């Protein structure tokens, strides 16, 4: 496929994110679901568009299949690439750290001369710090199962609708 979806999970709801999103594309023919857990960096590279979703643990910090990963990413040719994200989060639980995992991955891949795509906006949430924010909107899509999963469903097609804007489709 085209896009490359590289997805972490703990308790399975980022798994099933990255599963709505690449059924929201068309499927298997459009977007290859990969679990970082049993990649290699290298695996990114066979991808010019690339979609990296991750939940945040511990108090924001990255999932365990990803933390491992991260010292790999610099490896990675990510020069020119089109990146976007998705994270799960808790904004209620977890105010002060809401989708930290999202941030932490985009501001690591960005600094690797890529292009990210698909911003998402702050104003359907309630949540004190992020670091998946700049400028007043998120790197990526945010979803919250934990609070708002009656959302989910519309968020991801709206968020997919706008990145075929963005991956040429
Ligand atoms: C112990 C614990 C720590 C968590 N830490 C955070 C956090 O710092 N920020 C956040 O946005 N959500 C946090 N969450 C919420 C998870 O990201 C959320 O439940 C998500 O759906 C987990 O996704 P997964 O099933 O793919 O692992 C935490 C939840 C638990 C139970």
């Amino acid at each position: 496929a085209k896009i490359g979806l590289f997805y972490g999970t703990q308790t399975g709801v980022t798994q099933t994110i990255a599963e709505s999103i690449q059924q929201e594309f068309g499927g298997e023919s459009i977007v290859d679901l990969n679990d970082i857990a049993n990649a290699d960096a290298s695996d990114l590279n066979a991808y010019d568009y690339l979609i990296i979703g991750c939940p945040t643990w511990g108090v924001g910090e990255l999932q365990s299949d990803w933390e491992g990963i991260y010292d790999d990413l610099d490896s990675v040719n990510f020069q020119g690439k089109k990146v976007a994200y998705f994270g799960a989060g808790d904004q209620v639980g977890y105010s002060d750290n809401f989708q930290d995992a999202m941030g932490i991955l985009e501001e690591k891949i960005s600094s690797l001369g890529s292009q990210t795509v698909g911003y998402w906006p702050i104003e359907g949430y309630d949540f004190n710090e992020s670091k998946a924010v700049r400028n007043n909107q998120f790197v990526g899509l945010a979803i919250d199962e934990d609070n708002q999963p009656d959302l989910t469903k519309n968020r991801i097609k709206t968020w997919v609708s706008q990145l075929k804007s963005e991956f040429g489709l």
